[PDB]
């Protein structure tokens, strides 16, 4: 119950502390980092620089990160581990499938795409032990056949482990209304559920009504504004004043290396958001304890909320 | 300059001996073998499979494949390394691209591409020093934009390294011809080229004019017809023959020994209606072209010395 997994192994949820709940160390294509590691400048570069920017994230507050790249976004979780011990920062890893399946996903049933994901939570991911602690989902504003199945698939996943789901949206098609509908008809409890960029919008309406079901909102992308974001932070506050905080859940959505992008977008976002992930921790918990949100409030979002949504929990 | 790479490294022209030069060990996607082992009952039985498969080829006369599996189809050169090893068989790896890119393929520019064929030719695949003695591109209809990316890619990765480019074709569609006029807009000789996937047609003429610009013709997916009859296809090796262009053509079966690229189980429905696997040539189709007059002189020049021409890296 009290366990979560780390790429360097169990750890126990108070261990955990404040975590960033959506992000990346790399967001490529499977197989592509061990194929083409020099379209990063090298694999060494890449570790190099996430584990400075870990280090200066760790500096300002964060103790654990949750890297949601699944095997299609290219997740190299023998790299999550490298980067995890050097800049002594915890990482969950995902299984899961995000919007670039390969064939040999694609044309797999549900109940195979079940397997594929207890093996990672169960057993592990590749030929390393290490476990996911998170399955992550993605589909597109409306949910396509394939998509659906892994949301089955996701959903049975949870429900035999404990371990949550947490979804990539277009939050602007109110795209969570639809996952929430087909998780919950596998009779997943929404407190399992995580319904992430969550705040690419401004239907608070859409936004109330999920937390008001038990589904943590992910507003995992605030930074991404600034290439305002204090827009995208106010939803936070938003939220708390309609007496969701138990629900809300915040992040980055960073990288240190993007391949899944059109080239040299990585160096307009880091030249947009000098921060990375110390973004959270750094510009948004101060503008909100300067709109008169309790330090406390924000304790219980940045470390007691992912604490609750991380335990595997069969309820 | 007459060494060909391989899995277990480089060998001279001679050493290559009877080749088939479009086969697979496991058409996959990339990252897969690695995640998911279990979907081929494991990687040990797949690995078993394709060393009692290879050993029955050479026991048949092969001598080496060129397994054109790409990147996006899953190759694993470390499996095909250890294969090889165990089988005695030559393997060839490829570099290039077939028709699953994924977001991080598909998004790079023909610039972008050309380096990273030009890596696994020059520097080798992964971290494991294996070079790719040969470049896969496939194509569908008219030719898409990023496919044509990918063709001018292949172009000029060949025109640096001499190594030659194989491609995957509807032949319903004509699609060789269009490949054809990209490539030849690169400046790539028609030679150093094999229109694969070739004998899915009956439109001979089509062929013959491929064949007579200086394509090598990939008659390549015989076996797939056997579950048109697979004796069909093969007299279009025949026909090409009797047109006096027996030194453009190669033969080759399209075998694996795991298939995740499909339906769940399709791997029991090939081996059930072609239990030779990549013994199909030497067994089948070398036997049906002996008694159809075709002399031992002809069969080698096909199975040995076109494949070496072909495969030799060659920049005239
Ligand atoms: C890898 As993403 C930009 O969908 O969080
Ligand atoms: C079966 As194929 C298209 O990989 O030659
Ligand atoms: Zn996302
Ligand atoms: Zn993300
Ligand atoms: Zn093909
Ligand atoms: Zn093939």
């Amino acid at each position: 119950g009290d366990r979560i997994n780390t790429v360097r192994g169990p750890i126990t949820i108070s261990e955990a502390g404040f975590t960033l709940t959506h992000e990346h160390i790399c967001g490529s294509s499977a197989g592509f980092l061990r194929a083409w590691p020099e379209f990063f400048g090298s694999r060494k570069a890449l570790a190099e620089k996430a584990v400075r920017g870990l280090r200066r994230a760790r500096a300002a507050g964060v103790r654990t990160i949750v890297d949601v790249s699944t095997f299609d976004l290219g997740r190299d979780v023998s790299l999550l581990a490298e980067v995890s011990r050097a800049a002594d920062v915890h990482i969950v890893a995902a299984t899961g499938l995000w919007l670039d399946p390969p064939l040999s996903m694609r044309l797999r049933s549900v109940e195979e795409l079940t397997q594929f994901f207890l093996r990672e939570i169960q057993y592990g991911i590749e030929d390393t032990g290490i476990r996911a602690g998170i399955i992550k989902v993605a589909t597109t504003g409306k949910v396509t056949p394939f998509q659906e199945l892994v949301l089955r698939a996701a959903a049975r996943a949870s429900l035999a482990t404990g371990v949550p789901v947490t979804t990539h949206t277009a939050a602007s098609q109110r795209g969570g209304e639809q996952q929430a509908a087909i998780l919950e008809s596998e009779g997943l409890s929404p407190s399992r559920v995580c319904i992430g960029h969550s705040d690419a919008t401004d239907d608070l309406s859409y936004l109330t009504a999920l937390a008001a079901r038990g589904y943590l909102i992910g507003l995992d992308r605030i930074p991404h504004s600034a290439i305002s974001w204090q827009t995208r932070a106010l939803l936070i506050k938003a939220l708390i004043d309609q007496g969701y905080t138990k629900q809300i859940l915040v992040s980055n959505d960073w990288l240190f290396g993007i391949s899944s992008y059109v080239t040299n977008i990585m160096d307009v976002m880091d030249s947009g958001n000098p921060d990375g992930m110390a973004f959270i921790p750094l510009r948004v918990i101060p503008f909100l304890r300067e709109k008169g949100i309790p330090q406390e409030t924000l304790a219980g979002i940045t470390v007691t909320n992912p604490a609750r949504f991380l335990s595997p929990t069969l309820r």
